[PDB]
C-alpha cells in the first residue's frame, strides 16, 4: 500500500491520473519522482521546467554541478539525483527529442531506467514538447516496465484520449 491517490488503474503495474506532477510529487513527496531531462540536465520548459521552478532553482545548480563532473548524459539514459522538496530522489530520464531527430527506438531504453527503482511517479516520456506521440509512449511504457509506475497527464483532454485508446 502506498499514498498515490485517484489513480486509474491500467495494468498490474501501471496508473494513470490527470495531474500536474508538480503538485502530485509535493502532496505525496514519493520515493523517486521522474524528470523529463535532456542529456545536458538544462531543465527550461516542459516538466522539467516545471519542476526546476518548484525547486526554487536548485534541481538546475546541483544538475550544473552534475555536468560539470560527468559530462553529458545519453539519450535513453538517466542519472540518479536529489529530489530536493519534491521526492526523496529525481531519476532524470533523457527520452528522445523528436523535435531533434532523435530515434524514437530509444523510447524503450529510456523507459528501462524505471525498472531500477520499485515505485516511481513520472510523466510520459518523449511527450509534450519532446514531440512524440503520447499514446505511442504510453504503450511503450507498458509493455517495458515492470516495477509500480503512477503517471502524471498534465493535460485533461489529452488524457481523456489516452484512456479511451487504451488497449
Ligand atoms: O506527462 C507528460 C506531459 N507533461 C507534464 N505532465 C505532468 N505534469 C506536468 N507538469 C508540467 C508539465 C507536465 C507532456 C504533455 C502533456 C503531459
Amino acid at each position: 500500500v502506498n499514498s498515490f491517490s485517484g489513480y486509474l488503474k491500467l495494468t498490474d503495474n501501471v496508473y494513470i491520473k490527470n495531474a500536474d506532477i508538480v503538485e502530485e510529487a509535493k502532496k505525496v513527496k514519493p520515493t523517486v519522482v521522474v524528470n523529463a531531462a535532456n542529456v545536458y540536465l538544462k531543465h527550461g520548459g516542459g516538466v522539467a521546467g516545471a519542476l526546476n521552478k518548484a525547486t526554487n532553482n536548485a534541481m538546475q545548480v546541483e544538475s550544473d554541478d552534475y555536468i560539470a563532473t560527468n559530462g553529458p548524459l545519453k539519450v535513453g539514459g538517466s542519472c540518479v539525483l536529489s529530489g530536493h522538496n519534491l521526492a526523496k530522489h529525481c531519476l532524470h530520464v533523457v527520452g528522445p527529442n523528436v523535435n531533434k531527430g532523435e530515434d524514437i527506438q530509444l523510447l524503450k531504453s529510456a523507459y528501462e531506467n524505471f525498472n531500477q527503482h520499485e515505485v516511481l511517479l513520472a510523466p510520459l516520456l518523449s511527450a509534450g514538447i519532446f514531440g512524440a506521440d503520447p499514446i505511442h509512449s504510453l504503450r511503450v511504457c507498458v509493455d517495458t516496465v515492470r516495477t509500480n509506475v503512477y503517471l502524471a497527464v498534465f493535460d485533461k483532454n489529452l488524457y481523456d484520449k489516452l484512456v479511451s485508446s487504451f488497449l
